[PDB]
């Protein structure tokens, strides 16, 4: 048959979503990310912590841990933070509590991130200096605070890409080189549907779950 039928239908489905009320819902979420340009360093640091907590967890869970703790990401001592995370349901409370505390030396994360030439270079800094932050987490963070040209390459999109033959094998470990390589394929798909990577990510998640989170 036509080996490109599934790719062609994915493009068609996304164009269908863009012509539905789903577009307004996703656009609103995108606008909320963009609003971070006006939020404080403290607000940005909380989002960085949300992303540090995402791995092996739920966005919905992260959102509630955020609302629960809030200012505590900056004021709570190691021991007290580790305690709240354990009681809030996070299985890696110990490691995450440590990463968060260590990240505090960069608490003015908004000023640091905006000082860079662009988001790509800023991502490099996030990955290299902040423990608990890999390329996926850094991209997730940048997207959530308003940047549009970084892909969030999670284990689900990797499986979809592999299964539909966009990549030869599920990577497991993503080196900088491999991350940027896979990000470019997603970037091409995005342009094929006239969507930025920040937006494409939400359309893809919506197709997978019917929900629009962050």
């Amino acid at each position: 048959g036509n080996h490109h039928h599934h790719h062609m239908m994915l493009i068609k489905k996304i164009e269908e979503l863009k012509n539905s009320e789903i577009k307004d819902i996703i656009d609103k979420r995108i606008q909320e990310f963009k609003s971070f340009k006006n939020k404080s360093n403290e607000e940005w640091f909380k989002e960085l912590c949300f992303c540090i907590l995402t791995a092996n967890f739920t966005a919905e869970g992260g959102i509630r841990i955020q609302k629960e703790i809030g200012d505590g990401f900056l004021t709570l001592p190691r021991e007290e933070l580790e305690e709240k995370l354990k009681n809030l349901g996070h299985r890696f409370y110990r490691k995450r509590a440590e990463y968060i505390v260590l990240a505090r030396r960069f608490k003015n994360i908004k000023d640091i991130v905006e000082s860079f030439e662009n988001e790509k270079v800023a991502r490099e800094f996030l990955v290299r200096n902040i423990k608990g932050i890999g390329y996926k987490e850094a991209s997730h963070f940048l997207r959530n605070v308003g940047y549009d040209d970084v892909a969030i390459i999670d284990r689900h999109i990797l499986r979809e890409l592999y299964e539909n033959n966009y990549i030869d094998e599920i990577p497991k470990t993503l080196s900088r080189r491999k991350y940027l390589e896979i990000e470019n394929i997603l970037r091409d798909i995005g342009e094929e549907v006239n969507l930025k990577l920040s937006e494409l990510d939400l359309y893809i998640w919506y197709l997978r779950t019917g929900k629009v989170l962050k």
